[PDB]
């Protein structure tokens, strides 16, 4: 069990809604990043996989004001983190995303 599985096992079905571990609301969302970034040194792949799958379904339902506060929260606790891992996860997020917005979204 990954970081956000775990913490879904501790949030019974998938809600429908754009869901992080199966938090949907932006402030519990918000809240996981900040644990996730601030207690993990060494993130899986898996779990960094689950961030792009919820930028994504972000895209998808046209919440681009929810993805853009997420981006840029996630952007200041990973770039303020000392691990030099979480600027490289952010850049991974970043460049995941960019792929699916330009192959399915044609930007």
């Amino acid at each position: 069990k990954s970081f956000f599985d775990k913490k879904r096992s501790e949030r019974g079905f998938r809600p429908a809604a754009p869901n992080l571990a199966g938090a949907v609301e932006f402030s519990d969302v918000k809240t996981l990043l900040k644990e996730w970034i601030t207690t993990i040194s060494d993130p899986m792949e898996e779990d960094i996989l689950q961030v792009v799958r919820y930028c994504t379904d972000l895209i998808e339902e046209k919440d681009l004001e929810k993805l853009d506060l997420v981006i840029k929260y996630m952007k200041r606790l990973m770039q303020q983190s000392v691990e030099s891992v979480w600027n490289m996860a952010f850049d991974f997020i970043l460049d995941n995303v960019q792929v699916v917005l330009q192959q399915t979204y044609g930007s």
